[PDB]
């Protein structure tokens, strides 16, 4: 039926692991095609190509559009508009966007395998819990030793909000399955989490079979000569 | 514009806890029409009193009430449509599934790190490797059942394996520091279509973390 | 010596694990006509079966009344009433039955092994016991691991009444016993409860090898 216009964010793996930033400008509504191109504020070569548009419920028409080069301006707090011209309304159509301020960031947590799990010696599982974040986007990755494994191995949920004590959270799972002989002989694995509120922007934790759960804590001090002329 | 038939198993919710259990048939379309259901069951049904949805065509549904016991019985039901855009009547099936596998529930002490500001403890449940994918997952404290606006459960996704096809499904709690020192105790329930007795349970304190010898040894030499 | 008329509940081990449900009305004690001319007051179109002809001693010939589908009646809050009339009895007479109020929930304890049998290595008790609950229906259940125990490997008392002050409390215990090699293995047992006025029907509490921890500190000089 009638048209409406929405604005969307930068993809959280460009900024982070990439080189380029599109921004992107959909409108639904289009009837066949129109002669529709759009208006962006900063205009340094704006090379808004559109496509082949999208089929809808019952069929529709559903066309968007990009902008290159958006690393600068988005991080160092500038501001984005996008406006088309089209039939079917009375006023051509806006939107605005900016990076979000007012931020918190991540919890990072690893926990340990259960403790019934390591009897039956087939397979572990490792928890990585991420917590009390502000903007709901992030990026879970793991590392066996140093290297990092491929995302078909693990299982990651979304982001979702937590019940509220204060300001407005989110928070984030994932698992992984490793096998349980690699977990007596001694090797590692961490976990990384990517995120806008970051110093650098990833962390890690890490853990192996003696920290988490080890029934057995063993410690040695020694403090050789302490009558010895401190200077 | 276009005509679309559907069934749904009856929720896990209502099989589980208050055994008044429906299932239901829709039609997407008039852009007046009748159900019939195959399973006899004396009790016929109720259509829908027929909103509308996506801006198009009003839906209409009926609910056929009161098929708790012939769906953990093993039966089939169908239900036959009609309409006067349809050339031939619709017709679609549901059965209860086959070959089951029951959950394996954790629940994990809080991070060391955490106990150190003095705020609130968290508290992590999960379940993993059941067939189907319908679960429920409740909270409580020493025997009252918490309210659900205190906690937060993720969906049920599917987990990377190559042996079958299997599912996984998270929830965390964050209880308060006083409330954790003082020895309360504090559960998780999972319930699942293929557990015997429908519910598992599993439990915590402040203790069942600490290690269970310490050795310390200080050399003045 | 003659009986008079009275009315049973359901069955709590249909009532929970989501079967059906039953409503039995009886009398008895001598040989006479099949006239026994069971009545329902409510009676939801399906009314009750003459049952089977039983016996009962010097010939007490026995028929009842037994109607299905009592589950969601039952449960929101009806007051069910049955009336009969007999060959001889001409004279009618009538029962009723209600569902019960002023609940309190169980509480259940397991318990460690008896240090005389732990030095012993041949068989180890666990003792379950659930105290404080209003009517006298409880079931009693074990498990080892995420496996059900069949019903031969334990047993179970009748609920008393408890003597305590004001109102009037019941409980009931059992026990299993389990041979050493897995228990020091590090095998885990469970004792499960079921009762009316726990809000998901059931509740669990599980033991393992509650040791305090050891502290070693040596200094060297
Ligand atoms: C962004 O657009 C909304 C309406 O779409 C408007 O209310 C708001 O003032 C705009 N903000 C800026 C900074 O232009
Ligand atoms: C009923 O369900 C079966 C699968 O159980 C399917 O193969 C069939 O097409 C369905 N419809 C019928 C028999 O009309």
């Amino acid at each position: 039926c009638h048209p409406r216009l929405s604005l969307h964010r930068p993809a959280l793996e460009d900024l982070l692991l990439g080189s380029e930033a599109n921004l992107t400008c959909t409108l639904t509504g289009l009837r066949d095609a129109s002669g529709a191109t759009f208006t962006w504020t900063p205009s340094s070569g704006k090379s808004a190509v559109q496509g082949p548009p999208e089929r809808d419920l019952c069929g529709c028409y559903s066309v968007s559009s990009v902008l290159p080069g958006c690393a600068q301006p988005w991080n160092h707090g500038e501001t984005f508009t996008c406006t088309a011209a089209h039939p079917e309304l009375k006023t051509p159509l806006t939107a605005n966007i900016t990076k979000s301020g007012n931020t918190f960031r991540p919890e990072v947590h690893l926990l340990p395998p259960p403790s019934e799990e390591l009897a039956l010696n087939e397979l572990v599982t490792l928890t990585c819990l991420a917590r009390g974040f502000s903007p709901k986007d992030v990026l879970v990755r793991w590392l066996q030793g140093s290297q990092e494994l491929p995302r078909e191995k693990y299982l990651t949920w979304a982001s979702r909000q937590e019940p509220s004590q204060g300001t407005t959270t989110y928070a984030v799972t994932s698992i992984l399955r490793v096998a349980a002989e690699d977990w007596k002989k001694g090797e590692t694995f961490s976990c990384m989490v990517g995120h806008e509120a970051l110093p650098l922007a990833f962390t890690q934790k890490t853990i192996d079979r003696l920290a988490g759960k080890p029934t057995h804590i063993n410690v040695s001090v020694v403090m050789a000569e302490a009558d010895g002329t401190c200077y």
